[PDB]
């Protein structure tokens, strides 16, 4: 019935669309955040890419690594993993009925399942500890077991931090909501079945390669969180 | 000596840099075009790979297949597959030295290596042959075995299928080539050695966000070459 | 009721499981034998995967590289095809043969990866890699080459084997017995003149 | 000049091949033993790829999946861990050990791979899956538990097996000599208390 949002913080929002937006919970479970970094530059991606942006050039280049692909495998040596843990919810109210990962399950007694996946990859350097750097990325998948929601649908705007919800009728705003921190995934859960809420939308020859061109641009988002450059793409 | 430029006709020009960027060999073999499509839309990479451009959403995303990707496979069947023939010409002049590839070399008898791969993916509707569609995708790689050069560097402009080469000492324009088909490659052959050049140049806080989306932005072309829509990209 | 038998020189026979094992039709399509090769022996598979063997040392190990993963890059040149040869159920009669040139007008599907090394300067192959295998949608000893009331003998060596029945397709074939079974479940022959694997 | 050995537990112990196979130094550290599991009989392997046994069949066959093919998506959770502990040669003395939270202040590198099915509702595990390996970089008998003038014994059975000399790191393990060597070129043990493939 409600709608869910993973923030760059690495902390899951919801919101019950009707009327308010009004926030019902706040998950903040110590994760870190959903990208770091420590060390021309390299721009990690969400999924786990990463892009060297040379700054001499205007240039973005694929780098044909990944942060799992690093972990495959000179003077340096890799450490790392990809870990995958599932946050049983109950929607709603709250709140954790379990955490459950590789070495064990973590059970709360008294509907939601949210997996957060997570890539890191160290580069140590002989004979020490000392890092030479580090990526490390993650993300959320969300699933339910017990488009937008009639009367009104619902749009997230990557550069604003914004949720909004409009009226078929009329196309004017019923409520928003502003997030502190940029928006790294949108569902919207409803009547048993989750629906993924795209990043990227506006809606209201020679001429269809400016349509297919502006829709190229369209579909990339880069920002910025706390002094990390990411990457947001389709 | 020399530059060397790959086209979407599946033709490849050599242009001799001093003076004049005076063409030097053509060479034409029969191979098809550098992309083809038969039948929101699906649009084609250089690489392989085929992006859905949504046309009411004003969106670009990526379908997880690639041309390769779907041969390794309802209601319909894939056909097609992944070849690589090496044509050893003669750097300079000409020429068809052989032509190497899975059934045997064609020679002829009297140092430039020139490889090109073909993607076709066709898919069938049994109990048929009737081609429910298909793509077909190529490109070239090349090598030499006996930046830019001194005096003079080489730019190439995508979006207006020109090669151009300009004085350091100046940055003006001491010679030019405009070509009757999009540029999909482009190398410099200089002292033995195989220099690629890049299709994506320019050269002369939330600051650095702009020149890194400024970046992104640079670093991807849609083109349309006789009803086909492709992209570059890095 | 038919029975499909996948030989490996590339062509395809059917067999009547009507207390015969008569030969109601065979099918050559002319993209070679299954398995090729040319001039530390190492021994392919139908996959094709490559493997090294020297007969001094206990083993039999993984090279770190497939006829594909070749491809992907002396001159190396070659490919992959993927071709489907459509037949009528009985007495074959080839409808439809699509490839990536296009199509010309049971289906059998067939996959063949080739790679050779070339000389660069000549063109003058070196050496080569030829691996295929048949699929085809609509009890066999590989000890000798023989289907299993009534047997049936090739020329040559056998490759894959399906049963055709109603419509559906079905192909076939302590910790002692684990150990077991995994000893008779690698075929290594000989074509031809060449090692080659059956994986599984 | 040295002698390491991975033994199946986990733990890294060290003999001098000068004419003793004393132990100089011996590690465990807990990321658990190199092969784990849970409650149609299926094998996993040091790697770990994953194969189905069933006693009537005469046959070992692939499962179209891996342990980390599994984790790419009941429920199921785990992961990959990919750590290194880095030793001072002689007598271990664990200098560096970096996984993937950070560095703690002859190396080590310890590979783990863990999937578990969950019940969706619950987060009682229903199966599960470990597999682990070591590589560290700066004949033994597989039949028993023994590296061979001298001869030493485990508790527990073999994974992998190093000699390290002079600076160097070296480890060490018609037709019918070809399918010989094919033969004695997998292993199938038991541990514990379950059946491992060791691949080749
Ligand atoms: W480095
Ligand atoms: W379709
Ligand atoms: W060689
Ligand atoms: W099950």
């Amino acid at each position: 019935s409600l709608v869910i949002i993973s923030t760059l913080d690495g902390r899951i929002a919801a919101l019950d669309p009707e009327n308010h937006g009004k926030k019902q919970w706040d998950l903040d479970v110590g994760s870190g955040s959903l990208v770091s970094s420590s060390l021309k530059m390299i721009i990690p991606s969400l999924d786990g890419a990463l892009f060297q942006w040379d700054r001499d050039r205007e240039s973005m280049e694929t780098v044909p690594f990944t942060v799992e692909s690093l972990l495959e495998s000179d003077d340096v040596v890799l450490v790392g993993g990809k870990s995958l843990t599932t946050y049983g919810l109950s929607a709603y109210s709250g709140k954790v009925r379990y955490i459950c990962s590789a070495l064990g399950c973590r059970q709360w007694d008294s509907i939601l399942l949210l997996q957060r996946t997570q890539k890191t990859v160290r580069a140590v350097g002989p004979r020490s500890g000392n890092e030479k750097w580090n990526f490390s990325v993650g993300h959320f998948e969300l699933r339910y077991i017990p488009a937008a929601i009639m009367d009104i649908v619902i749009k997230v705007s990557v550069a604003d931090w914004k949720v909004m919800a409009f009226s078929k009728k009329g196309g004017h705003l019923e409520w928003e909501y502003q997030f502190c921190t940029p928006i790294a995934s949108a569902w919207l859960l409803k009547d048993g079945k989750v629906i993924p809420i795209s990043l990227f939308d506006d809606t209201s020859e020679e001429d269809i390669v400016e349509a297919a061109r502006g829709a190229t641009e369209n579909s990339v988002y880069l920002g910025m969180y706390r002094g990390q450059l990411y990457l947001q793409s389709s």
